[PDB]
RNA sequence: GUAUGUCUAAAGUUAUGUGCUCUUAUUUACUAACAAAAUCAACAUGCUAUUGAAC
């Protein structure tokens, strides 16, 4: 149905679900059907990260079985690997593809196209969108794929001519979730309070804790606070930043015990850029540090904003990667309906 | 300078048609005509500034 539906429209916007395995097996399924061969030229596939689009290259290379570089391939900043410039799959950033429409407008060095993660609507991104709209035009043989989340699908399949969208399934679990009865007085105190409650209540085996906070001078607060309340009454507490040197960092993938707990104290960074296994119960603050640059005065601020509607949801499908599971939310329901913009 | 005013008790009918017991003001406290032109006695012995989420 996939490699149908691309056959019948030249832009196709897809909703893919966490466990629908999208970004590796799409790829592959549009090369097999054969427009990547010298027949069309080049599949490329954007991604927002420089690490994804490497990540998901060395993967659907060796699924295709074949050294990275030498059919399947990538090109970021920095680093082109692509052994022949026929490379027949092409992972890449946002940006690079934009940077090749300046020297190739019509891109005819490729048959088709994926907008990878575009929920993210990136800058790079977002200029694509409206740049592929008017270049099709000029290119009737080169197609079209955008990814989308459950909030905008309509809006991109609008804004691209009403063209069609697809939903694919996940294997993903249920997560439960629990609006707080009343505004929190301060989200840091909250959230070392629930911590305990869901680690203690609990015995301490078999289920992990991802905590959502704004910044890293919070988040250091906040593991100091944690232990203490243990030593006064196992559990095992590990920060995560952009700003963390990466030894640290990387350990937070590392497995825990049984009968001890993890818990995760992270920044907006664990909403996308790093996944964890395990983790069944998820704390959301309802607030984020959003950079927004104010022209008038030409000067950006870093805010302490409430989030999206879409950000909670985000937030809340941290939860229910591994098993089914819990989200708590420090905030209320008629909050999330309207002091929270949708997307 | 603790306003002041009015009222009434009248007379019956004027002849016709003792216990108990609180109290360090625990008072429903009351009056304003009186006076108002308040400043010596001030003030310590030497002046400060601080931390961003993520791509
Ligand atoms: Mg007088």
């Amino acid at each position: 149905q996939l490699l149908s539906l691309i056959r019948e429209n030249q832009v196709v916007v897809i909703i893919g679900e966490t466990g629908s395995g999208k970004t590796t097996q799409l790829a592959q399924y549009l090369y097999e059907e054969g427009y990547a061969n010298d027949r069309g030229k080049s599949i490329v596939v954007t991604q927002p990260r420089r690490v994804a689009a490497i990540s998901v290259a060395k993967r659907v290379a060796m699924e295709m079985q074949v050294p990275l570089g030498k059919e399947v391939g990538y090109s970021i900043r920095f680093e082109d690997v692509t052994d022949s410039e026929c490379t027949k799959l092409k992972f890449v950033t946002d940006g690079i593809l934009l940077r090749e429409t300046l020297l190739d407008d019509t891109l005819d060095k490729y048959s088709c196209v994926i907008i990878d993660e575009a929920h993210e609507r990136s800058l790079n991104t977002d200029i694509l969108l409206g740049f592929f709209k008017i270049l099709l035009a000029r290119r009737r043989d080169l197609k079209l794929i955008i990814t989308s989340a459950t909030m905008n699908a309509k809006k991109f399949s609008a804004f691209f001519g009403n063209a069609p969208q697809f939903t694919i399934p996940g294997r993903t679990f249920p997560v439960q979730t629990i609006y707080t009865s009343n505004p929190v007085q301060d989200y840091v105190e909250a959230a070392v309070s629930q911590a305990v409650k869901i680690h203690l209540a609990n015995d301490c085996s078999s289920g992990d804790i991802l905590i959502f906070m704004t910044g890293q001078e919070d988040i250091e607060t906040t593991f100091d606070t944690l232990q203490e309340k243990f030593l006064q009454v196992d559990i095992e507490i590990l920060p995560i930043y952009s700003a963390l040197p990466a030894d640290l960092q990387f350990k937070i993938f590392q497995d825990l015990h049984g009968t001890k707990r993890k818990i995760i104290i992270a920044t907006n960074i664990a909403e996308t850029s790093l996944t964890i296994k395990g983790i069944r119960y998820v704390i959301d603050c309802g607030y984020s540090k959003l950079k927004v640059y104010n022209p008038k005065i030409g000067l950006d601020s870093l805010v302490i904003t409430p989030i999206s509607k879409a950000n909670a949801d985000q937030r809340s499908g941290r939860a229910g990667r591994t098993a089914p599971g819990t989200a708590y939310r420090l905030y209320t329901e008629d909050t999330f309906k309207e002091d929270m913009y949708l997307q």
